[PDB]
């Protein structure tokens, strides 16, 4: 089997990315957004409480005929950005751009935090990385993707992310129309739960290329790129007037500049993140201030290649037995 479905962004700075999810019996479709950084499915719902839901569509398990309440089994969560949630769980059938999973564990968000409220857009999560990282209690629970992975064609899921527009999330299947070139793989550690590898080095705009090994995550859930300190003065030392702000909390620029592009290695292969890409726009409405896509990962305790990386890129994410990732030009 295989699935295809379009990705959009929230907003016009690409803030975050959310696909279609097909939930119970009849369909429930809610918008999810796609994490490979985290493992659990979870969704506002008929359960969460009701001053934290503002503008959402929430799964109504009651409504669907598939749905069964996964007894005694809990959820809580909290992500790097500070942001939690928190409930009970039920199984029910899943289907993601035509790829269907019975059986699907969907966490019922009973509590969500501040910042789920406030983004009407997002419906919930979907986890992709790996399932060792599921916060099910008492019995951990599987991602979509490793319910999946035995129907696909191919045990692979690739993420093509637009810059300003929709891309695709395509289960089973590589769409060999999709990307230039070659697909260059490389080595993954999932001894974090992680899709965790090692990017060659880098380049700010036309300067040649640093060889230099970056541990980081490839995270369609982060919005922006996380490097170590030295590689992101690296680069803001090019755009003149740029500055770290502890008020704004991280790199600003003025928005009257033109940003370099930034590459990164993947092997002896190259992806280009044109300048255009790391610009996140005036820090509040109608500020000449405008906030950086390219930050410090000083203090996260990881380097994460987030969307302003990914989006660039066509990216493979291979659950093989070894798993791998592969990335291309597009």
């Amino acid at each position: 089997s295989t699935g295809s479905a379009t990705t959009t962004p929230i907003d016009s700075l690409d803030d975050a990315y959310i696909t279609p999810v097909q939930i119970g019996t009849p369909a429930q479709t809610l918008n999810l957004d796609f994490d490979t950084g985290s493992s659990d499915l979870w969704v506002f719902s008929s359960e969460t409480t009701a001053s934290e839901v503002d503008g959402q569509t929430i799964y109504t398990p009651s409504k669907s005929t598939t749905a069964k309440l996964l007894s005694g089994a809990t959820w809580s969560i909290s992500y790097g950005d500070g942001s939690s949630s928190s409930g009970d769980v039920y199984t029910d059938t899943v289907s993601v751009g035509g790829l269907t999973v019975t059986g699907q564990a969907v966490e019922s968000a009973k509590k969500v935090s501040s910042s789920f409220t406030e983004d009407s857009t997002i419906d919930g999560l979907l986890g992709l990385a790996f399932s060792t990282l599921n916060t099910v209690s008492p019995t951990q629970q599987k991602t979509f993707f490793d319910n999946a992975k035995a129907s696909l064609d191919s045990p692979v899921f690739t993420a093509d992310l637009g810059y300003h527009a929709p891309g695709t999330y395509n289960f089973g299947f590589i769409d060999t129309t999709a990307y230039t070139g070659s697909i260059t793989y490389t080595a993954v550690s999932t001894k974090q739960g992680f899709w965790e590898w090692t990017s060659t080095g880098y380049a700010v705009g036309s300067g040649t290329f640093k060889s230099t090994s970056i541990d980081g995550i490839a995270d369609t859930g982060t919005t922006l790129l996380y490097l170590p300190a030295t590689v992101v003065s690296a680069y803001w030392a090019q755009v003149s007037g740029a500055k770290s702000s502890s008020s704004v909390g991280g790199y600003v620029f003025p928005c009257s500049a033109t940003l370099p592009s930034f590459t990164f290695g993947v092997g002896s292969a190259r992806i280009v993140i044109p300048g255009d890409y790391i610009d996140f726009g005036p820090i509040s409405t109608g500020s000449s201030s405008c906030f950086g896509g390219i930050q410090s990962s000083a203090g996260i305790g990881i380097n994460i290649f987030g969307d302003v990386a990914l989006k660039a890129a066509f990216v493979v994410f291979n659950g093989a037995t070894t798993p791998t990732l592969g990335f291309a030009s597009k």
